[PDB]
């Protein structure tokens, strides 16, 4: 076992709160902004050894990413940004920072009672979105 299994599974998302404005701020435009705020993902989250994969499955996007804990990866995210990614655990939130452009988004990855919550920001701007086991 690892306390990253605490992630492991299959997630449906119950609930978002400003993902428009952390869009904006990011630089997403209009048309893949609203396509992708009414997007109700499921966020699959799995372990094998020392590679993580994190599928987000949507009727806007299906996306992918499988990664090792510190080492850089280059991503293409479901708004088309092509950006280099590191993911760490930090006392059991995983942290995942992106860089494209001189600019920088966090996202967080969090276990909640029952529940997974991600913080999105951009600068001053947060998003909250939460999941619940599909
Ligand atoms: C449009 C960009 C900024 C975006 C889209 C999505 C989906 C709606 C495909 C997601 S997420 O996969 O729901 O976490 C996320 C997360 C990783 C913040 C980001």
């Amino acid at each position: 076992s690892h306390m990253c299994d605490a992630f492991v599974g299959t997630w449906k998302l119950v609930s978002s709160e400003n993902f428009d404005d952390y869009m904006k701020e990011v630089g997403v435009g209009f048309a893949t902004r609203k396509v992708a705020g009414m997007a109700k993902p499921n966020m699959i989250i799995s372990v094998n050894g020392d590679v993580i994969t994190i599928k987000s499955e949507s009727t806007f996007k299906n996306t992918e990413i499988s990664f090792i804990l510190g080492q850089e990866f280059d991503e293409v995210t479901a708004d088309d940004r092509k950006v280099k990614s590191t993911i760490t655990l930090d006392g059991g939130v995983l942290v995942h920072v992106q860089k494209w452009d001189g600019k920088s988004t966090t996202i967080k990855r969090k276990r909640e009672d029952d529940k997974l919550v991600v913080e999105c920001v951009m600068k001053g701007v947060t998003s909250t979105r939460v999941y619940e086991r599909a």
